[PDB]
């Protein structure tokens, strides 16, 4: 089911050229940034979907996530599952690890205080994240089968809320420059 939902979000400076092409193709060169998330994907987020997606260009310089990117509320809840990076590989509280899509992920909470969320500039809510544990090749057809991360996160105790926001398929930067074409679907 094709994506609905363009996301084209920055803060804090620098330049984000983000293009929303044709079908699930999305775009996005980088330089001097902020923060920023840009991707395609759902309006309502889904904890069965499989989302696919090709990255043809995955060229962060420094720091960015190419990352399932999404939010409940019921409660507000952060969620990614990143697949690559540039320099940094994000963590946080070590829980456990999750295999899925040919991939073996860490899997980590942090809870976050005054800090921008869908809800606004100054609130406080958990994160989860499956981080692959080494860079996912790039340029070939992907999965990500979220239902696997979602199992996996109830299994340590990280339930989701049960008011699903957006689900996008992102390019994420922090404080870097770069490029990247992803196709989502």
């Amino acid at each position: 089911a094709s994506t609905d939902y363009w996301q084209n979000w920055t803060f804090g400076g620098g330049i984000v050229n983000a293009v929303n092409g044709s079908g699930g193709n999305y775009s996005v060169n980088w330089s001097n940034t902020g923060n920023f998330v840009v991707g395609k994907g759902w309006t309502t987020g889904s904890p069965f979907r499989t989302i696919n997606y090709n990255a043809g260009v995955w060229a962060p310089n420094g720091n960015g996530y190419l990352t399932l990117y999404g939010w409940t509320r019921s409660p507000l809840i952060e969620y990614y599952v990143v697949d690559s990076w540039g320099t940094y590989r994000p963590t946080g509280t070590y829980k456990g690890t999750v295999k899925s899509d040919g991939g073996t992920y860490d899997i980590y909470t942090t809870t976050r205080y005054n800090a921008p969320s869908i809800d606004g500039d100054d609130t406080t809510f958990t994160q989860y994240w499956s981080v692959r544990q080494s860079k996912r090749p790039t340029g070939s057809n992907a999965t990500i089968t979220f239902t696997n991360h979602v199992n996996a996160w109830k299994s340590h105790g990280m339930n989701l809320g049960s008011n699903w926001a957006y689900q996008v398929m992102a390019t994420e930067g922090y404080q870097s420059s770069g490029s990247s074409n992803v196709t989502v679907w």
